[PDB]
C-alpha cells in the first residue's frame, strides 16, 4: 500500500520484543519499506489461499497470540535480507531488491513451512510437533533461501540437486542464525520443533546421523520418498559445509576448520556461479572446489580443506 513508513513493537514466537517496519494509512500494515522494493507479511486466516490478506493493526503494537508468527516473519524475513546485503551484498533474493512476501496462520495445525516460487508460507504447527514455524531464524532464513536459489543456480527439487537445494537452505539458513547471534547452532528448526521436548530438533548439521540422515555418501538414501531423499541425502551436504566451517575429523578423514564467513563466501560463490539446475554431489564439490580456488587461490588452506571436508563424506 502507499503510506508512510513507521516503527511498531511487538512480541514473537518465542516471547521476545522487537521492533518492526510497518506502513501507515488508515491502519499500520506489516509492510517495511526500508529494505528493497519492501518487505510484506500476509495474514492467511487459517485457509490455504494465498498469499491472503496484506496484515493490519489498529495501533502499531504486535503483542497478541494471533499477531506473533507474523510478527516473526517479518521481523526474520528483514534479518535475512540483511545477512544477503551485508554480507554477500545481494540485493534480495533476485539480486534487484524484489519484494519479500510471507503468509502466516498457513492452513489449520500445519506442521511446515515453504517457498512456493512466489512467496514464504508458515503454518501454525499443532503445537505438539510444532509451533508456529517463522519463529524459527533458521527456518525463515532456510525459505528465504531458497529463493536465491531459484534466481541463481535453479536447482531441481529432486534426488542429488534436491538434496543440494535443501542443504543450500539449511546452510545460509544457519549463517543468518549466527548472523544475528540468536543462540547460534549448527541444527535446523530447534526454535520451533517439539515444545513438550528440550534440545532436539529437526536436522544437525553437525552430526545428521543424530536425527537419521545420512552422514556419508555410502549411506544415501536411494528410493522414492521425500523427491528421492532431498531433506534426507542433504546431511551429506550439511556435514561437509559444517567441516569445512568447523574442521573435524570424519570416518578417519581429517579437515582443518576455514571458519564460517568464508564457507559461506565458497558456497555463494559456488551457487551463484558454478552451479546449475541438474548439478550432482561431484558437481558440487567442483563447484566448491572452484569457488574457494577464485577465492583464496589453488593451493590454499581454504581449497585444501573444501577438498579434505569432501573427502571426509565419501563425495569425489
Ligand atoms: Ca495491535
Ligand atoms: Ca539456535
Ligand atoms: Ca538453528
Ligand atoms: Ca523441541
Ligand atoms: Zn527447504
Amino acid at each position: 500500500i502507499t503510506g508512510t513508513s513507521t516503527v511498531g513493537v511487538g512480541r514473537g514466537v518465542l516471547g521476545d520484543q522487537k521492533n518492526i517496519n510497518t506502513t501507515y494509512s488508515t491502519y499500520y500494515y506489516l509492510q517495511d519499506n526500508t529494505r528493497g522494493n519492501g518487505i510484506f507479511t500476509y495474514d492467511a486466516k487459517y485457509r490455504t489461499t494465498l498469499p491472503g490478506s496484506l496484515w493490519a493493526d489498529a495501533d502499531n503494537q504486535f503483542f497478541a497470540s494471533y499477531d506473533a508468527p507474523a510478527v516473526d516473519a517479518h521481523y526474520y524475513a528483514g534479518v535475512t535480507y540483511d545477512y544477503y546485503k551485508n554480507v554477500h551484498n545481494r540485493l534480495s533474493y533476485d539480486g534487484n531488491n524484489a519484494a519479500i512476501r510471507s503468509s502466516v496462520h498457513y492452513s489449520q495445525g500445519y506442521n511446515n513451512a515453504f517457498w512456493n516460487g512466489s512467496q514464504m508460507v508458515y503454518g501454525d504447527g499443532d503445537g505438539q510437533t510444532f509451533i508456529p514455524l517463522s519463529g524459527g531464524i533458521d527456518v525463515v532464513a532456510h525459505e528465504l533461501t531458497h529463493a536465491v536459489t531459484d534466481y541463481t543456480a535453479g536447482l531441481i527439487y529432486q534426488n542429488e540437486s534436491g538434496a543440494i537445494n535443501e542443504a543450500i537452505s539449511d546452510i545460509f539458513g544457519t549463517l543468518v542464525e549466527f548472523y544475528a547471534n540468536k543462540n547460534p547452532d549448527w541444527e535446523i528448526g530447534e526454535d520451533v520443533y517439539t515444545p513438550g521436548i528440550s534440545g532436539d530438533s529437526l536436522r544437525s548439521m553437525s552430526d545428521p546421523a543424530k536425527y537419521g540422515d545420512p552422514d556419508h555418501y555410502s549411506k544415501r538414501y536411494t528410493g522414492t520418498q521425500d523427491n528421492g531423499g532431498v531433506h534426507i541425502n542433504s546431511g551429506i551436504i550439511n556435514k561437509a559445509a559444517y567441516l569445512i566451517s568447523q574442521g573435524g575429523t570424519h570416518y578417519g578423514v581429517s579437515v582443518v576448520g576455514i571458519g564460517r564467513d568464508k564457507l559461506g563466501k565458497i558456497f555463494y560463490r559456488a551457487l551463484t556461479q558454478y552451479l546449475t539446475p541438474t548439478s550432482n554431489f561431484s558437481q558440487l564439490r567442483a563447484a566448491a572446489v572452484q569457488s574457494a580456488t577464485d577465492l583464496y587461490g589453488s593451493t590454499s588452506q581454504e581449497v585444501a580443506s573444501v577438498k579434505q571436508a569432501f573427502d571426509a563424506v565419501g563425495v569425489k
